[PDB]
C-alpha cells in the first residue's frame, strides 16, 4: 500500500537532515569547546 | 513487498518530530553564543 | 512498488538521526545549564 514515489520522498528529506545534523553537530562542537571560558 | 502503509505514516511521523525538535536546537544553539 | 528490506534501511537511518539528535540535546541542555 506504499508508493515509491512517497518513500523517494521521504529519504530525499531524511538525507537533507543527515547534512543540516552533520553541519549542526560541528556548531554543538564548536560552542561547546570555548564553553570553559 | 512489505509495505504496510500505517508503518510509513509512524516514520513520517518521527521524521516530523525529529525535525522538530532540530529546528529548537539550532535555535538553542544560535541563542547560546554569548 | 513496495519496501520491504528498503523500510527497514530507511528507519535505520531515521533512528541513527533520533540518536544524534539527542546526542545534541543533552549537549545544548548541559551547556545551557552552565547558564
Amino acid at each position: 500500500w506504499v508508493s515509491g514515489e512517497e518513500f523517494y520522498m521521504l529519504t530525499r528529506r531524511v538525507l537533507q537532515l543527515e547534512t543540516v545534523l552533520e553541519g549542526v553537530v560541528s556548531q554543538i562542537d564548536a560552542v561547546g569547546s570555548k564553553l570553559k571560558m
